[PDB]
Parts: structure tokens; sequence; C-alpha cells
């Protein structure tokens, strides 16, 4: 209980701090639940300590505009210190300060609307592909796992606009290239690895010295080299790969080699699971609302008549399709909290952030929180409708976070989703299964993932 | 040999390093002869490991100057890192950044020419009190030991300059605010402990969190509630205490009352020990050429006729003094080293340096080469007559180092110490004795003091 005296000291409510543990026995039904408690129990501002790191959690629109937005450069830059991480200290999402403005810098127009619209034709060839693979087991008459057919569709977009490799993944389980981005799975904070870091963060100075490092070694040293033939077998004769290597020919230095693989690997991590995940709650809530996928099934018809292949400005031209995916990104936001670490002793909207405070916004909570959402935890696409989404604050509904610090790939996985979302029900439908969890129930982990996998019933048109 | 290959690439010459181990094993014959050779064999600019950290060496005056004082706030603004310190990251010589220009506005006016002008016949008063302990020494006829003689005048020095304690230290030893300070010792950074956290500096956040400090935690409890009674014991009722408690009665924030105790355990670590080990360089140069000492007694004679008492306008009128000092501390740089640490990859002088290297300047190395000092090794104190003090470089001669992160009490340790030395030579005067150490030879641990006690013979006049 070194630091364990802050909270009581400048009048800030919250839960009793055990020695050393501090607030991590919570976790115990998830970081879900324990931010809903908390905003019940201490109202808009109230804090806790992950071990002995203190965490202030606010809930208030003006103040987080201030820490995501105003004072970003300032104060709130960086994110939650984690490791061992190694090499990849030098990826965007890790770096912190110059290094990462620098980073940012060196990769924004590879997301500009100029380059997604060229990855379009790219992406929409797996949309086929995925169609193909799911008519199979249509005429089968069983019920699909999604994550597992939603997986190697996201496994052959990122292979294709990150590197340029065309693999039908489900179709080529053994594939070299394959075989190793499916090493790569999401960080469990709550497993008791992360949880001994957190509560022992003096031991990952020896990890780091070990060369132990939470990215399998094994999958870096395959990538780290599989860029650097890449780089000397496309050289000399639109991928994520290619727009780096331009960007090299040109703040204010090039990108380094090792940097290349860094946000490559970064990358991976982002588009593979999230995108698989998301899909799989949309058509969770498409199977159990009917009326909401039949709608939307009409919706694509009309642009995409003889079901027309989606186009950049079809996509964007959806509404109804925008205001699916938007709902289901609000009753299961990946990032559950958004954080930053402060960085000065400073003062935002009359009250005193002292240094070294990480600053968290539970996303999950304000997404369910009836002060904001009429009936928050039913499936209601309207509210996104262009005649309601002004009663919307844009720092309480955040999938993407916000400010400098955002999603960076926030329009491509729109995008990247919204095409299997069309050519999907361009062809079938999804009826609810005997063992399809109805309703889903949330993992107690650190990741936003169902307890159970979702099966459902799928059918021809 | 993680970073091992670093002066490899920009092609800085260095000893070759061994694994985990760096360079340490040159410091077999301490700080001073290997900076001497590695200033030999590699010229103006040289690079080494403590371990993993890179040491980049540096001797041009031009370049010492931009580290020094130019690029000072912008890149060499704090020194190397080492722990555990605990509380006491929060003094000024270990505060980094802005904690460490809010510390040193702080205490900026303390060390003013005015507060010291106060302090003469305060720090005047235990020069008669050295002067009786001498005398019944010198009446014994037996050699007697300086740093011991010196060190319980400096003892009663900082005992009434920082807290206004007024004690005959050498009379009473067994004092309870002389016995605590007795307890406080120059830190010897070739010992077993501090080599091991220089290898294993990843063993730092373990004592860190085991409560484990440097400074043992006795003497640290003494002193933090000594001064929270004189902080209420004196008030309501010229000291550096008291100079401090008016601070916090006005950057931009008060000094807190657990900085106070910071602040005051760094003034008795620098004024003690080094003020009774320059004194006793000072003696046994004196000692070994007389020809010098006997031109100091008869200028001190002049200016303070009858054995006057000197003050702080007499005092700056000598030279002679001045130059005997000055060529002491050429000749015995108790500092040895200046490092600043590089907290950007900035390019001086044209050449590149990287982020986290620690930038050094051997101070002993260019105090005794022969490209700027003839004969170097001799004590020839009309070196600083101002004669010759013009051929003299302000970045080779740096006993108290430069630049805005320069000594702050300067002023405050040459007054002390010539005040000393006056009422000592207006009373005796020293000869070789048969155990003295002809010549000297210095410590091969990291401390800047003879191996042998310096014995001396002690005369009435
Ligand atoms: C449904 C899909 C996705 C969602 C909901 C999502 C959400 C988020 C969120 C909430 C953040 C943190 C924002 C903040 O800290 O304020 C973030 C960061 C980030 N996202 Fe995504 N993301 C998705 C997919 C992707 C994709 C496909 C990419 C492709 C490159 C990507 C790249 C990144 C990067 C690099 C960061 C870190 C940015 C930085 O630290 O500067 N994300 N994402
Ligand atoms: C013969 C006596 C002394 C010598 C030769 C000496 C020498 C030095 C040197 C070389 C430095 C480092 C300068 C640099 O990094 O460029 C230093 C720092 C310092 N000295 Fe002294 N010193 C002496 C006595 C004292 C005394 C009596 C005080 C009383 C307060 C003192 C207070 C300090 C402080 C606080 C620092 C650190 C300043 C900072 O980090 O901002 N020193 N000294
Ligand atoms: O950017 C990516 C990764 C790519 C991505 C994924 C999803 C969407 N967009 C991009 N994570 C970003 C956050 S850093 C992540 C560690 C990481 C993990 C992988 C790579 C780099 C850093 C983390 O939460 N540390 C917290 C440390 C901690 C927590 C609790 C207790 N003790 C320690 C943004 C993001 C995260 C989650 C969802 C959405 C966005
Ligand atoms: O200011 C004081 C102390 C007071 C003082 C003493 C003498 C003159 N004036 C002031 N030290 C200052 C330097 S920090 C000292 C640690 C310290 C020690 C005590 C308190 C705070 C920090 C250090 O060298 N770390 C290096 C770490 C290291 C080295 C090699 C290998 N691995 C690790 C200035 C100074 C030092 C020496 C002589 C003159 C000035």
């Amino acid at each position: 209980t070194h630091s364990h005296g802050l909270f009581k000291k400048l009048g800030i409510p919250g839960p009793t701090p055990l020695p050393f543990l501090g607030n991590i026995l919570s976790y115990h039904k998830g970081f879900c639940m324990f931010d809903m408690e908390c905003h019940k129990k201490y109202g808009k501002v109230w804090g806790f300590y992950d071990g002995q790191q203190p965490v202030l959690a606010i809930t208030d629109p003006d103040m987080i505009k201030t820490v995501l937005v105003k004072e970003c450069y300032s104060v709130f830059t960086n994110r939650r210190p984690f490791g061992p991480v190694g090499f990849m200290k030098s990826a965007i999402s890790i770096a912190e300060d110059e290094e990462w403005k620098r980073l940012r810098s060196l990769l924004s127009p590879t997301f500009t609307s100029g380059k997604l619209k060229e990855m379009v034709p790219i992406i929409a060839q797996y949309g086929d592909v995925l169609v193909r693979n799911l008519r199979r087991e249509a005429e089968t008459g069983k019920p699909v796992t999604l994550k597992d057919v939603f997986g190697a569709y996201s496994m052959d977009v990122i292979t294709s606009t990150s590197f340029g490799v065309n693999i039908d993944s489900l179709n080529n389980p053994q594939d070299p290239f394959v075989e190793n981005t499916k090493k790569l799975l999401r960080f469990d904070f709550l497993d008791p690895f992360f949880l001994s870091i957190t509560v022992f963060p003096f031991l990952i100075p020896i990890l780091e010295v070990l060369n132990i490092c939470v990215f399998p070694r094994e999958v870096t040293n395959f990538l780290r080299k599989s860029v650097k033939r890449m780089k000397e077998s496309r050289l000399e004769d639109v991928d994520f790969l290619q727009l780096m290597i331009d960007s090299q020919n040109s703040s204010h230095k090039a990108l380094s080699d090792l940097e290349l693989v860094a946000q490559s690997i970064i990358f991976i991590f982002a588009g593979y699971e999230t995108t698989s995940s998301v899909l799989s709650f949309i058509m969770y809530e498409l199977a159990t609302h009917p009326d909401v996928q039949q709608k939307l099934q009409e919706e694509i018809d009309a642009v995409l008549p003889n079901k027309a292949p989606p186009t950049y400005d079809t996509v964007l031209q959806m509404e109804y399709l925008d205001m699916v995916v938007n709902e289901t990104l609000r009753l299961f936001p990946i990032a559950m909290r958004l954080e930053r670490v402060c960085k000065k002793d400073v003062e935002i909207n009359g009250m005193f952030i002292p240094k070294g405070v990480v600053v968290m916004i539970p996303s999950y909570a304000l997404h369910r929180d009836p002060k904001y959402w009429t009936e928050p935890e039913k499936f209601l696409p309207e509210r996104f409708s262009k005649k309601n989404k002004d009663n919307i604050d844009p720092y309480i509904y955040t999938p993407f976070g916000s400010g400098p610090r955002n999603c960076i790939g926030m329009r491509f996985a729109l995008m990247n989703m919204k095409l299997a979302l069309i050519r999907v029900l361009q062809n079938f439908s999804f009826k609810p299964c005997k063992e399809t969890q109805i309703p889903l129930k949330l993992s107690l982990g650190g990741l936003l993932q169902p307890e159970k996998p979702v099966v459902l019933k799928v059918e021809s048109r």
C-alpha cells in the first residue's frame, strides 16, 4: 500500500484496495461487470488500483474530450505500459511520445480514403470465396460456427491487403503463411500471466533481459524474414507492405526495416480476430432479430439488383447496414475500456490529476447506461438512424476511440465488415439453432467474446 | 550483447566489451586509470559499456560546452540513473527534467552571495574550535590524522549551517545529532553492491518494492522527524533549514515537507566528506611543498595582522590562497567524471548521439593532460595566477561542473575550506612524518581518496 492512499486523499471514491493485490480480485466477473458496478456505486468519477497502479475512471463527456482530443499531445498521449514487448516497442500501438507521433505520421497516408478505394476489388475477391465455402456448408444442413467461417475470411483479407499473398485459408489449412498467422491470439489481460505482470510490474525488466516476449519469438522471426524476402523478391518487378515501402522513399525519418515488420504484425493483430468476432456478433443479432435481417436484405437488393457486386460507393450508400454495424458495436465494443497515461500534474474540468495515474474510460459501461440509451440491453438498430443519430454523444459511443490516437484503421474495418455482410446476405439467411446460446453470454475473462461459439442455421436463397 | 554493437556501427572506437559484463572488468584500476588509458588509445572520442549501458566519453571543449551549457534543458539534463533511492528521488541531485528545474529554482536563492555573507560568522566560530582541538594534539608531539580533525570541523559546519545545532563533535563523539551524520558515507560505485546494480539494472525495481534503499532507513527516519520537530519547535520563536522554510512561504509550487528532508540529506552528503577530504589533500601539498605553505602563511598575515579573524571580504581578497585551492582541486577532482543522459536523437558538433546514451566527461583525465598542462603531475600553484589563469580552458578544468546543473554549493564550499585553511595556518605549520605516504597513492576503488590516511607533523607558531 505504498500509493494506495491517493484516492482517499483527493476525496475520490472507490473500492477499498487490498495490499499488493489492490482491486484485482474484483475482476472475477470481468472488466465489463466491474465497470458497470463502479459506475453505479460511485457515480461519474471513481478510482481503483491495478496492484499498485492507480486507475481513475471518468464518464463525463466534456472531460473525456479533454483527455482524448484537447490535452492529447501535452498530457494524455500514451497508453498503459505493458510487457515484455521486445522489438514490438517500435509498433504504433505501443510507441510513446515522439516515437509514436513519428510512426503515426509515417502510416497516416496508408489509411486514406484513396488507398481504401483501391483495396476494394482485392477484398471483394474473397467475398466470393466466402460464399462458396458457406454454400458447401449450407447444403450440409448442419449448424455452422461463425468465427470459423469468418476467421478464414478475415485471414484472407489480411494476407492480401497486408502482404499480397492470395490463399484460400479454409481450403489450405496447412499453408505456411496461414499457419503462423493463426498463432497470433488476442491478449487476455485477466489470464494468470498478465495478471501476475500487473501485480509484479517489477518482473517485466527480468523477462525483457531473458528475451522473453509476449509475442511468440517464432512467429515474429517468420514474418521478420518474409518481409525482407518480399522486399527483395518484389524488388524489382497496393497492399499495406507496398505502401510502407513507398513511404521510406519520400516525422521526419524514413520507416525502418524492423519497424516495417512491427506495424505489419500490429495490422494482423488488429483486423483478424476483431473482424471475425464482430462479424459473429452481427450475425447473432440478425438471426435472433429476423425483422432486422429481412429489412437489411431488402436494402442490399435495392442498391445491388440481381445480387450485384458491391463497390466502395454502394457500401457507403447503404444506411441501414451502417445502422446495424453501429448498433452491434454498441452492445459489443471489443475495446471495453479506453486508457491514457497522465504524464504531468494537470487539472482538467475542475479536478486534479497527478502524474502517473492511468485515466480509464469504461466504453462498455457507457454503451449500456440508461442515462443515454433507452432500453440499453435491447438490439434496436433504429438508434443510429439519421432521425435519431443526433441524440448520441460522440464521447459516449466510442467504438474506435477518439482523438489523435483513435483507431487508425476504422474505415478499413468498417468497409471490410460491410463487404462481408453484403455478399453473405445476398445469398443466405440465418436461423437460430438448438445449440444456439440464447441469450448470448459474454466471457468472464478479459476478452469481449461469447462464452460458447455462435452456431446458427444457414439456408440458401 | 543486445546493445553492444552500437559504437562499432557509428565508427566510434572503444575497448571490446564482454557479454553482460561489458567493460566493467577494466575498473580494477579505478575510474581514473581507465579514463587516462582510453584517452591515450582512442583520442578525443571513444565509447564503452557499463554492462549493457553505452557510455560515450568526450574531451573536446566546444563539445563539452554544448552538453553542459547549450543543450542542457533540451537534451543533456539528467544524470546517470541509479538506485534504489526511495524518497530521495525528490532530491535535487537525483530529480530529473521538470521536477529538478522546480527544485533548482526553489533552492537557488539559498546559495546567493548575500546568504553566504551571513553564514560567515557562524562558520568562523568552529574555526576557533578547530584550533583548540588541533593545539591539544600539537603539544602531543605525535602525528595527526587530517581527515579526523577535518571531519569534525566539516561536521560542525554542516550541523550549524543546515540545522542550527551547535556541537563540538570531536569532544561530543556520542551526541545523537553527530552519531547519525557519521553514518552517511560516500557511495563507492565500484563496490560489490553498486557493481551488481550496474550489471543487473533490472534488479533495481525489486529492491525498490522491498523498501530497500542505498540510504540507510534509520538515518533517513531520524532526520525526517528531527526536521518536523524543529519545524514545530523553532515555530514559533540563518541556517539552510530556515531559508527553505521561508521559501515555502512565498516553480511554481511550495517546497514539500518530505522534499525539505531530501535536500537536507543532500547537503550533508555534499559538504561533509568532500570538505574534509579536499582539506586533507591541501595540507598534504602544503607539507610536501614547504615553499608553498610559507608563502601562503605570509599572505594571510598581511591581510590579517596579529592573527586577525578572517571575514567574507578578506577571504575573497586573498589570491594565492585561491591559487592553492584551485591547484589542489586540479590534481584531486573529487568528481573524477561528469555525466549526462542524452534524452533525444541529437547531433552536436558533427557527431550523432542516439537516445539513451550516457555522455561522460573524464574530468580527472583532462586535469592531467600534457596537451593543456605543463608538467601535469606536479603541484605548481602558479598555474592559477592572474598572469597564467587565462591559458586555462573553463571546460577542461571543471571541479564544480559547469552549466545550469553545476555544483549549486560551489562558493559555499570554497568559502568554507578557505576559512578553515586561514585559521589553521595562522597558528600551525605542517611537516611530513615518517609514516607519511610520499608520494600519496589514490584509492583503487571508486572514490578519490588516499590509500592510507594523511599523517603529518603539527607544530605551534
Ligand atoms: C471492428 C474493428 C475495429 C475496432 C472496433 C477497433 C477499435 C479500436 C480502438 C477502440 C482503438 C483505440 C482508440 C483509442 O485509444 O482511443 C484502436 C486502436 C488502433 N487500431 Fe483499431 N479497431 C478495429 C480494427 C482495426 C483494424 C482493421 C486496423 C488496421 C490497421 C486497426 C488499427 C489500429 C491501430 C494501429 C490502433 C492504435 C493506434 C495508435 O496507437 O496510434 N484497428 N482500435
Ligand atoms: C570541495 C567541495 C565540492 C566540490 C568540488 C563539488 C563538486 C560538484 C560537482 C562536480 C558537481 C556536478 C556538477 C555537474 O554535474 O556538472 C556537484 C553537484 C552538486 N553539488 Fe557540489 N561540490 C562540493 C561541495 C558541495 C557543497 C558544500 C554543497 C552544498 C549544498 C554542494 C551541492 C551540490 C549539489 C546540490 C549538486 C547537484 C546539483 C544538481 O544536480 O542540480 N556541493 N558538485
Ligand atoms: O492497437 C492495439 C492492437 C491492435 C488493434 C486491436 C483491436 C483494434 N484495433 C487495433 N491495442 C491498443 C491498446 S494496447 C493493448 C496492448 C497491446 C496489444 C497488442 C498489440 C499492442 C499492444 C492493451 O490494452 N494494454 C493494456 C495493459 C494492461 C491492461 C490491464 C491490466 N494490466 C495491463 C488499442 C485497442 C485495444 C483493445 C481493443 C481495441 C483497441
Ligand atoms: O550531488 C551529488 C551528491 C552531493 C554532492 C557531493 C559532492 C559534491 N557536490 C555535491 N552527486 C552528483 C552526481 S549523482 C551520484 C549518485 C548520488 C549520490 C549521492 C546523492 C545523490 C546521488 C552518481 O555519481 N551516480 C552515478 C551512478 C553510476 C555510476 C557508475 C556506474 N553505475 C552507476 C554530483 C557529484 C558526484 C560526485 C562528485 C561531485 C559531484
